[PDB]
C-alpha cells in the first residue's frame, strides 16, 4: 500500500500527454531543450512547466553546455515505467 | 502524440492507489475476488467500483468457476506497464 502510493504518485505524473511526451522523448536519452520544444506541438510555456513538473517530482535533471540545456531521465523507476510504456503503445 | 493520448488514459486508470493496487495483484496471475478483497483494505464497495472500471477500460477480465469469480489481466501492454510498476517501486 505505502509502496502504492508512491507508484500513484509517479502515474500521475505520466499521465498527462504533454509530460508523458517529454519523458518519451528523454527515454531514448538526453535531450536538448531546442530539440525537445520542436519534436513537441506543445507550446513553449506549456512545455517549460511540464519540464519543471518533472523536474520537481525527481524525474528528470538538466545539465548546460554551453548555451545548450540538455535534460534526462534521472529516477531510474520512472524511466524503465516509461520506457515500458513507450514500447507496448507503440507495438501494434 | 496519438499514442501519448492512449498510453496517458491508460496510466490515469492505474494512477490510483486502489486501482493500482488490484492491478499489481491480478499482475502476479489470476485471483478470486475473495483473494483480492481479503488482501486488500479497501471497503467492498470501493474495490466493486474499481473493478468495473478496469473492466471498462479493457484491463481486467472475469470467469466463474462455480460460485467464484476469478479476475486477471487482459490488456498486455498495461500487464507490462503494471509489471514494471510493481517490480520498480518495491526494489530499494
Amino acid at each position: 500500500a505505502t509502496r502504492a502510493r508512491a507508484a500513484s504518485n509517479l502515474l500521475k505524473a505520466l499521465a498527462h500527454e504533454g509530460r508523458l511526451m517529454i519523458m518519451c522523448y528523454l527515454a531514448s536519452g538526453e535531450k536538448s531543450v531546442t530539440e525537445l520544444e520542436t519534436r513537441l506541438s506543445t507550446r513553449q510555456a506549456a512545455v517549460s512547466q511540464q519540464l519543471a513538473r518533472l523536474r520537481l517530482e525527481g524525474l528528470v535533471q538538466s545539465r548546460r553546455e554551453g548555451k545548450t540545456i540538455y535534460y534526462s531521465l534521472s529516477d531510474p523507476r520512472a524511466a524503465r515505467v516509461v520506457q515500458t510504456v513507450y514500447e507496448q503503445f507503440c507495438s501494434g
